[PDB]
């Protein structure tokens, strides 16, 4: 069983709101799994350019993925462009992370 990002890049707009991270499962399928993801700072701030989010991915048998949302905090004041990292962890025990297993998310600013 291996678990990655896929995407593993996400260009995103400062009006945005929300975007939906998607995270894969590969190998055996059929036994329960799931994989730990926390936002991590950049260049963008967790309270001023996202909202930090730390989360259980739970993958039942036959499921092959999951998808999560990520809040991007808009304003008016000019920025220019900025990366925070989701990054994946305590995979459950069949489970070995690939490569991308921190998913990368540019935040395109606006103003
Ligand atoms: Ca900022
Ligand atoms: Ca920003
Ligand atoms: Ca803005
Ligand atoms: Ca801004």
């Amino acid at each position: 069983i291996r678990m990655y990002f896929e995407p593993g890049h996400y260009t995103v707009m400062e009006n945005c709101g929300e975007f939906e991270v998607r995270v894969v499962r590969r190998g055996d399928i059929s036994t329960y799994a799931s994989v730990e993801y926390e936002t991590q700072d950049g260049t963008a701030s967790a309270g001023t350019d996202f909202v930090g989010r730390k989360g259980l991915l739970s993958f039942p048998p036959g499921v092959d993925e999951q998808r999560f949302r990520i809040e991007v905090i808009d304003d008016d004041v000019f920025e220019e462009d900025e990366c925070f990292y989701i990054r994946l962890f305590n995979p459950s025990e069949g489970v070995k992370l690939a490569v991308p297993m921190i998913a990368t998310v540019m935040i395109l600013d606006d103003d």
